[PDB]
């Protein structure tokens, strides 16, 4: 019974990035979308709890469909030049182990576009 939370990301008028903040529990996910321009950069960062972790998904592609074109490195972050247009996911979850306990994943998310 897996939850997933879709929470649409858009910047404010002449800004190119945001923070958002959330939490999670278990097996649920956050799902955060963002429009964006192939040849753009995007960086991405994740704070707060030491469970979150997030992959990048390009435009149609879902969790279990097709591989992510980034994932937090060690320091929590992803920085790359987007392949592709249009509504970019950013999956955010915590790996098995901790699933499994049922911990709660409270975290940041910065995004932002260039
Ligand atoms: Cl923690």
């Amino acid at each position: 019974a897996d939850k997933i939370t879709t929470v649409p990301v858009q910047f404010a008028k002449g800004a190119h990035s945001a923070q958002l903040k959330g939490s999670f529990t278990g097996y649920d996910t956050i799902h955060y979308t963002l429009v964006a321009k192939a040849g753009q950069t995007m960086t991405v960062k994740i704070g707060g709890s030491s469970n979150a972790n997030f992959n990048v998904f390009a435009p149609g592609a879902q969790p279990g469909q097709a591989e992510a074109i980034g994932r937090n490195d060690g320091d929590g972050q992803w920085q790359g030049a987007l392949p592709a247009s249009g509504k970019y996911l950013i999956q955010v979850y915590q790996m098995r182990a901790s699933a499994r306990r049922g911990e709660q994943v409270p975290h940041s998310l910065a995004v932002s576009i260039q």
